[PDB]
């Protein structure tokens, strides 16, 4: 013995690299020279911010993948702020059949009925580059006194790093951004070290050099500038408290004292792996579908099909939210609408081993944002089977007939992970073999803190050495367009109670009466569950056609959130998120309504580009293509198990999607894998078992590449 | 590659001691001989036994009092005596009572001690006593020797009665009766199905049998229920159907599908993902120990209470003295009888009694530790559930934690989750419970049941989906509740505990540094949860979204040492008050309660609530009273469970899929730092590092290190019986 070794269209499959370049090479030449690459653009400059897939009208794309029809034209949208203008009209523009692009069009004022402000571009990378030195050049210097004192400040500025905040200013056409200072910690978090000084920078002029420092904080006051600061610092009116900047521990480090010892649990496929991803389709035994990125929507998922047959159109992320509270001007006015920076613009590298088992089968994905040429990250999707040690359905009869009969659950995950700032997104969308969907989302990686001041808790727990763990929220929203057995669906409420009666057969006794309430939701507004709100236990959009035994084929949402409380309606920022107000909401689906966010929002939630309660608009939602809306979420209070990073524990929040009288039965009755076996025969018997056959087909070593890591330069 | 165990399982400090271990086969014989010697003859066999003889009916552990237990555990005094508990039905008596009795310095008993009048304050009336075994064949000797042939006129039209020989088969139902001292019971029918479930195919006759009495022969039949209709007997019946209106459904005796199978018929392909360990386990089982690196407890089953861990210690220390399973219940609706009537309190079956074997590679990974299960219960022989428990490393294939920096300084540092699982398995009647307790390398602990296995059904009549819907031909699937209770008896940084309730706050300010504005100030509420009152949470009420149990000490840091219960649940309503029924399960109506934990209040629930709810042996609510929870021994009583629809992707089994119903217990500023920092298994290194330098990365040596074919063993199965 030597033991050996163990071995449908592309219609929304994500821009490649030839696409994004076909695409530039189309714009530089027909939108006029004069044109600045995003990286280097300034305000006044002209730019394209972004180019990305610009996805196919619903009826279109599926008159394609099933009557046959031919493909809608292929279109990209590219973002282009209009700055070298009198008047800047951010612009939204489709263009070209996309193989060989042919034709341009500006839908700004279609799709939001007028010019998109200026201020409601994102910050530039450039932007964010020219803040640093207004306030290492031309402001910090004015506190050096103070900052040799408290920071170990190097007359060469580069041992502080700053931090962007979120909605910038108080009103719509503001851009006035709070920036933390923090100590630019090597190999580690900086976010944990912040020395107790913000900066409120004024940066709306076009002009850089107009750019100016509204207020300025310092370890618990206020001041006008950096110098009035400075001025009560020397002359003996402002005590510091000395923050470190170096030291042992988890608040300083990531790496372990401890050595590795004996090597974890490791997954692998004995006779090969048993699914396909080629390009954007993967395809199992049963499951089929799409997957991509939005750059700034993040995760989507497209023409899934089990068994061949259509559950739904489109899962997409739509926008993620972190609300803070503090005792610092950034912490309490913090409220990042994560759309506007992107979460697949943000999408990091898995780590082979760490973020997905080993033998995943990892992707690539390629981008062009806030630059010219295209690029990659590499290892940005993983796609595998985890067999999770659960069975999926089992039973186990000593009662007048002994037989066994049931199935070890193996699912098939996809999964994207974006790092915004200081936390990390895991994107998790795992497919049943039992016909059901979930869509789980992570929070981990770094909180963000402030420095630690009097306060008693109103705002978080200490968590470090002078160190206060912010008090936040999150919360995500998601576009779930089924097409249940069809476009034409229902949404139908059922639940349980309780009714008094007399005992039939004695009628002096009094039982209750378990029942099954059940009613139609006919209209929008039947179906927006505010959070807060009580919510049917049983809820689900349906067919009009039935399965065998006459019941409307469904599928059913059912919810894990712990979701936080709302910002308020008060709050004239809270329309550029009114979906947080919902726990989950079935609009009818249409062209003009594909997403409940926008990338503009973020800086002006004011006068918010996309406001997601206007959706909810007093229809009929009885017999339409309809499209479910889910926001999950919990509260997040640090705490001192906090501090290397936020675990996965107990944090994950999401829905599933459940087929209820979908089918005549289980399909996992027809599973492959299912294991039967009856006490009068021979469990051992390999003809009987598979699984007495194990042994035999799992005797061979893994063949495990070697370990690549995606890497990441400097962007 | 290995084979069993690599470098010597664990090293760190003493304090390993079995005083938790389930009785092993000689101290269940010692007790045995011990009663039978000393109760005095006349005593029958359990499986042989009839309501009026003389009967021990279950011999199990005692578990020891908390401040005994403790002082051995940490003082190092010497152990509390172990002792056993027996359950004895005494029949052969002018007044029979069930009694409750401690036993003997376990390893040579010595004496007995009857504390029935001690616990319950008086005896236990006899009609509380569990259906026994015998008890249910003497049954279906009635219905089928002196009552169905009654009816054999309608039974040969629509159900294939052949001869005398039984095809057809009885089920249970629950509460038996109406009112306290009752013992009459409905009986589904349905056909004997070789090989796959019966609860599928209820013939749509059902029979009240009325067996109270304590001679067999005066057992009667009150009611008759078949196909929508009542009747007075079978002969009343069986007179309407000669007579020509009783019109019967023809429901088939044989099909192909789920609705009559278990076997696929689709061959095997492509062997699914394996987990296995390259470098050896790295955790031990001794007897009813486990150890790992981080993680040492003490594991078992009650015979009727179920699943339970004592003296869990995450590195050295311990975070809760006790996590038992409490009680299991299924509320039930109906078109018939039988399920609409139907309460079950599956304690007063056993959820340890019926506990199953776990089929390797099905049930737990093929590679997982499994471990039998001794027990002595009606019979006077300890028998063995082979494979009862089962011990097992999980890679989640999730980071534990993550972080990937592009900004300012190019680093990654990780964790992929590998968690420890404790799994047993209860069959009781149609449906399986798994139980679930998962530990994790952050210092949480996770208990997630699941409800699997085959539903409960009826015949099919005239109901417009009031009562559920309709599955397969002619099957109804019945709605129902199930819900479960968990005793969890934390001490956090040592016994003295409190409860903390803290939530969020939206404040409206004027901006400081533009007071034109308005802004919204995120804060913080905390309140101090004083009495046992403000603890109780009843199910539908609004829940702290952050409550935790807490030490006086603080961390580093200056907070309470604390940890976190988290709830995921979707609790069904709860029966009403006004049923006189509630009482015997009064823990449904919370969805948590924390109470002073006091040893005699020991279990929520009672193996004799079962068949006497309107006078329950044991009633939760009584724990919930005036008294302090600020600085005490505290117990959470934690409720967990759903409301179940059947629908057609339920005619194979119940789904595990989403039903995962239960609580997690998270570390709450009890560290001063996320343990996990010092894992030996973290990943790290910076961007000018060489992630594929082994030296570096000990994942660029994993392809070095797994290049090894397991060693996996041949195939066991656990057997089966006629029980
Ligand atoms: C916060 O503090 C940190 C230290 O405490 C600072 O971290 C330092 O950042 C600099 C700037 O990014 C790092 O740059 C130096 O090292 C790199 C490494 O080069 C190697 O890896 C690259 C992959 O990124 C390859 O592309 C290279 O070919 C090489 O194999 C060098 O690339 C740097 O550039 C040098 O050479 C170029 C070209 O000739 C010159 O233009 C530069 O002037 C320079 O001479 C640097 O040598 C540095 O590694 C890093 N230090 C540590 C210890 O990690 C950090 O800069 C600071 N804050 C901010 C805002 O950056
Ligand atoms: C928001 O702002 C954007 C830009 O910031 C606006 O887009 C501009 O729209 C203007 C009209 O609203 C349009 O202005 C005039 O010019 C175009 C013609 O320019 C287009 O077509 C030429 C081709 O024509 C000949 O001449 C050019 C030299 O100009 C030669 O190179 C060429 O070879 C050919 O012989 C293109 O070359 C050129 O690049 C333009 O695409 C007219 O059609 C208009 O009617 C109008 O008179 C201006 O060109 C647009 N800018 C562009 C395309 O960059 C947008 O309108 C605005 N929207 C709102 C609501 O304010
Ligand atoms: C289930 O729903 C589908 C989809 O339609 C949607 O749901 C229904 C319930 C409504 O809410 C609609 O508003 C939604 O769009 C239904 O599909 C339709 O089914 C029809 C019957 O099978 C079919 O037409 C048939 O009859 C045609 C004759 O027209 C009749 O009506 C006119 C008056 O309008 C009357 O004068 C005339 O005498 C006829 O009786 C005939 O031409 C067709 O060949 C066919 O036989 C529709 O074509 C079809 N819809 C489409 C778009 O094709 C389905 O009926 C629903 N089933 C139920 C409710 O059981
Ligand atoms: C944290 O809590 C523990 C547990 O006690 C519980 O919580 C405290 C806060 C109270 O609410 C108790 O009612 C709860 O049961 C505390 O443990 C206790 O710590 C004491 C201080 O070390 C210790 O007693 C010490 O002092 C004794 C002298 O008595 C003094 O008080 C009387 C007035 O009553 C006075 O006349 C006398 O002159 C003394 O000043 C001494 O005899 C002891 O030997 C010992 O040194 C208690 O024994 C102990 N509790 C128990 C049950 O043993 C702990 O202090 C708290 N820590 C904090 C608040 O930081
Ligand atoms: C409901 O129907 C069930 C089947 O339809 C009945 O199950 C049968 O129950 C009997 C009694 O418990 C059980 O024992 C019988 O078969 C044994 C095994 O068969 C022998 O022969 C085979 C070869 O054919 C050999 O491989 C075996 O090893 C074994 O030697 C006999 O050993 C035994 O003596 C007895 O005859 C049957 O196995 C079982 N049949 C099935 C198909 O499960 C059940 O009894 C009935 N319910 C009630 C309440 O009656
Ligand atoms: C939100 O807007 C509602 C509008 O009806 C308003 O009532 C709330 O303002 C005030 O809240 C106070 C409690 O925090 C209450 O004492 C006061 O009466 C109430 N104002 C009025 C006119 O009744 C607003 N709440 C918030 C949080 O902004
Ligand atoms: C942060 O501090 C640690 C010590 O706390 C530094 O370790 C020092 O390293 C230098 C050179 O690497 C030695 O000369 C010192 O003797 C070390 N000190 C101790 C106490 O071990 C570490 O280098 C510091 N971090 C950085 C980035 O310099
Ligand atoms: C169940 O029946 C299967 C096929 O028999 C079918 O049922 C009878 C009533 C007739 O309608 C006949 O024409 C059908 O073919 C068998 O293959 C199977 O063995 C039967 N199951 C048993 C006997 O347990
Ligand atoms: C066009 C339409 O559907 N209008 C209705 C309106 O008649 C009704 O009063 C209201 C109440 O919900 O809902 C909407
Ligand atoms: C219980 O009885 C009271 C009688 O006062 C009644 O008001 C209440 O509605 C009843 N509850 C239920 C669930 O029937
Ligand atoms: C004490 O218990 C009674 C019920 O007997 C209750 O009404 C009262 O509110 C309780 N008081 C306190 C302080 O717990
Ligand atoms: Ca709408
Ligand atoms: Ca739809
Ligand atoms: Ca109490
Ligand atoms: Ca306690
Ligand atoms: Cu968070
Ligand atoms: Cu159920």
């Amino acid at each position: 013995s030597q033991l050996p070794h163990c071995p449908q269209s592309q219609l929304f499959a994500d821009l490649s690299r030839e696409e994004l370049t076909a695409v530039m090479r189309f714009l530089t030449q027909r939108l006029g020279p004069g044109l600045v690459d995003a990286a280097q653009a300034r305000p006044s400059d002209n730019c394209v911010f972004s180019v990305e897939l610009q996805l196919p009208p619903k009826a279109a794309a599926l008159a394609h993948l099933d009557r046959g029809s031919p493909p809608p034209a292929r279109e990209a949208l590219a973002i282009v702020f209009f700055g070298r203008q009198p008047q800047p009209n951010v612009s939204e523009l489709v263009v070209g059949p996309l193989p060989h692009p042919s034709y341009m069009r500006d839908v700004t004022v279609e799709r939001h009925g007028g010019p998109l402000p200026y201020h409601r571009r994102p910050v530039l990378f450039q932007e964010y580059l020219d803040i640093d030195q207004m306030i290492f050049n031309r402001e910090l210097p004015q506190a050096s006194g103070l900052l040799h004192h408290c920071c170990f400040y190097k007359h060469r500025g580069r041992n502080l790093v700053t931090m962007t905040t979120a909605p910038r200013g108080l009103q719509s056409g503001d851009r006035a951004t709070w920036f933390g200072l923090y100590y630019n910690i090597s190999g580690a978090g900086f976010f944990l070290h912040h020395v107790g000084l913000e900066l409120l920078v004024n940066h709306k002029a076009l002009d850089p050099a107009r750019w100016t420092i509204q207020k300025v904080f310092y370890q618990g006051r206020y001041y006008d500038s950096l110098a009035q600061l400075e001025a009560q610092f020397e002359a003996g009116l402002v005590n510091v408290v000395l923050i470190p900047d170096n030291g042992t521990g988890g608040s300083w480090s990531l790496k372990s004292p401890v050595p590795p010892g004996p090597a974890p649990p490791l997954q692998f496929y004995p006779q090969g792996p048993r699914f396909s991803v080629q390009g954007s389709r993967v395809a199992s035994s049963l499951w089929t579908f799409s997957f991509g990125l939005g750059a700034f929507s993040g995760p989507r998922i497209f023409d899934v099909r089990f068994q061949g047959e259509r559950l739904v159109y489109e899962i997409s992320l739509q926008e993620a939210l972190a609300i803070y509270g503090g005792n610092s001007p950034a912490a309490m006015t913090t409220r990042y609408v994560d759309g506007g920076f992107g979460m697949g613009k943000y999408t990091t590298p898995l780590t082979r081993g760490v973020d997905c088992p080993y033998l995943a089968t990892y992707v690539d994905w390629h981008f062009l944002l806030e630059s010219q040429a295209p690029k990659t990250i590499r290892d940005a999707f993983c796609v595998f089977e985890q067999n999770q040690g659960l069975p999926l359905r089992r039973h186990h009869s000593d009662l007048y007939s002994h037989y066994f009969g049931g199935l070890a659950e193996t699912v098939l995950v996809v999964r994207s992970m974006s790092t915004l700032l200081n936390y990390d997104y895991v994107w998790d969308t795992v497919f049943h073999p039992s016909g059901a969907i979930e869509i789980r989302f992570y929070a981990t990686g770094y909180i963000s803190s402030a420095f630690l001041f009097g306060a008693t808790g109103k705002y978080g727990n200490q968590v470090s050495e002078h160190t206060l763990g912010t008090v936040h929220t999150h919360s995500a929203h998601f576009k779930v367009d089924l097409d249940v057995a069809g476009l034409e669906n229902w949404v139908w409420a059922e639940d349980m109670v309780f009714v008094p009666m007399a005992v039939p057969w004695s009628p002096e006794h009094q039982l209750q009466r378990l029942q099954v309430t059940r009613k139609l939701l006919e209209m929008e507004e039947q179906a927006a569950f505010l959070v807060g709100s009580a919510t049917p236990r049983y809820l689900y959009l349906a067919s009009n056609h039935s399965n065998k035994w006459g019941h409307p084929r469904g599928y059913r949402i059912q919810m894990l959130s712990f979701a936080g409380e709302p910002l308020p309606q008060n709050s004239s920022m809270a329309r550029g998120f009114s979906w947080e107000r919902y726990q989950l909401a079935v609009t009818q689906r249409k062209e003009e309504e594909p997403s409940s966010s926008s990338v503009f929002n973020q800086n002006d939630p004011w006068a918010p580009t996309v406001d997601f309660s206007d959706f909810i608009n007093n229809e009929t939602i009885a017999g339409k293509d309809l499209v479910a809306w889910v926001t999950a979420g919990f509260l997040h209070i640090p705490h001192a198990e906090d501090i290397p990073n936020t675990v996965t524990v107990g944090n994950g929040v999401g829905f599933f999607l459940r087929p209820y009288n979908f089918f005549d039965e289980d399909p996992s009755f027809y599973s492959a894998d299912s294991i039967y076996f009856r006490g009068d025969q021979d469990a051992g018997a390999c003809e009987v078992n598979p699984l007495a056959c194990l042994p035999q087909a799992a005797a061979c070593a893994p063949d495990l590449p070697a370990f690549s890591h995606g890497g990441f330069s400097h962007n």
